[PDB]
C-alpha cells in the first residue's frame, strides 16, 4: 500500500510541465533545471535525492526537467544552458502557479549571482522546513 520508494522523482516534459503545474497550482512544486552535461550537478545528484525523499509527502512535491537537452524549456524559463554561465543547476519555487523565487538570483544586467549550492542553504533560502512543515513528527 504505497510502501517501498527510494530516490524517486517525478519528471516533467516541456509541454506537460505546464498542464501539471496548472492542475496543482495551489500546491507548491519545486523543479530542478539541470543539464545532462552538467558536471557540478553530479555533486547534487545525491543531495537532491535525499531532500526530495524527505519532503516527499502529502503537500510538497519534487520534480526534475533536464534543460541541457530541452532547449524548449530553458528558453521559456530564461535558463541559459551554457557551460560558462551559472544557471545550472537551477532551482525554482512555484506557489499557486507563480514563480515565488529562484536561485541563483539574476542581477539587473542579467548575470547569475555566485551562490553556494548546499542543502543547508537550499532548505534555508527556500525555507523548505517551513513550507512542508517541520521535520519533527
Amino acid at each position: 500500500g504505497s510502501s517501498g520508494s527510494s530516490g524517486y522523482i517525478k519528471y516533467f516534459n516541456d509541454k506537460t510541465i505546464d498542464e501539471e503545474l496548472e492542475r496543482d497550482k495551489r500546491v507548491t512544486w519545486i523543479v530542478e533545471f539541470f543539464a545532462n552535461w552538467s558536471n557540478d550537478c553530479q555533486s547534487f545528484a545525491p543531495i537532491y535525492a535525499d531532500l526530495s525523499l524527505k519532503y516527499n509527502c502529502t503537500g510538497l512535491n519534487f520534480g526534475k526537467v533536464d534543460v541541457g537537452r530541452y532547449t524548449d524549456v530553458s528558453t521559456r524559463y530564461k535558463v541559459s544552458t551554457s557551460p560558462l554561465t551559472k544557471q545550472l543547476p537551477t532551482l525554482i519555487l512555484f506557489q499557486g502557479g507563480k514563480e515565488a523565487m529562484r536561485r541563483p538570483q539574476i542581477d539587473k544586467k542579467g548575470r547569475a549571482v555566485s551562490w553556494t549550492f548546499s542543502e543547508e542553504n537550499v532548505i534555508r533560502e527556500f525555507n523548505l522546513n517551513e513550507l512542508s512543515g517541520p521535520s519533527s513528527g
